[PDB]
């Protein structure tokens, strides 16, 4: 709400040289990425992780951007890493996956909670179908993705979260089934052309 407005307002003031340097750094990070999934965010080891520093180049006031999902009225800020404090605040970027700047041979994974009384997070992610759209906002632009795969996995199976060569994917990840949470729901979209009006 206020946090997304803040991001977008500050984004609009950034000088082009500033955006260019930030994107240079983000692109270098992606091009050098050791593509190994850090872990399952809800495991005890991942919950307790310290401050994530790896995405500072993309951040305005600690937010890397926001993910907008019109069909379920979601627009959620994205923070670096997946520690407990991040999942309390919004969505977390899964360390080990591409930064959310798109490009050939990239796959960014964005995760959030489900079923909580106090913030809806990804509770309605279950409603998404193949063909649905979502929009990833970063300091440079807004990137459109169209869902091409929805699947359920066990928490430690990361095969579906790695880079697919020759493609540009973002997966939205939460827990499933409803109020059970033993597994993970993966909603994967592929990049499509988009010009924001």
């Amino acid at each position: 709400n206020q946090q997304i407005a803040d991001f977008d307002k500050e984004k609009a003031t950034l000088d082009e040289a500033d955006i260019d340097e930030r994107m240079k750094l983000a692109q270098a990070f992606n091009d050098s990425l050791n593509n190994v999934v850090s872990g399952d965010p809800w495991s005890e080891e991942m919950k307790k992780k310290g401050r994530a520093e790896y995405a500072r180049m993309l951040e305005i006031h600690e937010r890397m951007g926001h993910v907008e999902i019109p069909v379920i009225d979601v627009d959620l800020p994205v923070y670096a890493g997946t520690a407990e404090e991040v999942l309390q605040q919004g969505a977390g970027h899964l360390e080990g996956t591409s930064l959310p700047i798109g490009g050939n041979s990239t796959h960014a994974v964005i995760t959030a909670d489900t079923g909580l009384p106090t913030a809806k997070m990804f509770t309605d992610l279950t409603k998404l179908k193949v063909g649905d759209k979502f929009y990833v906002h970063n300091i440079k632009e807004v990137m459109a993705y169209q869902v091409d795969q929805v699947k359920v996995i066990e928490p430690t199976n990361f095969d579906d979260l790695l880079i697919v060569p020759g493609h540009d994917y973002v997966t939205l990840l939460t827990c499933t089934p409803y109020m059970i949470n033993t597994h993970r729901l993966l909603v994967r979209g592929h990049r499509i052309p988009y010009v924001a009006e």
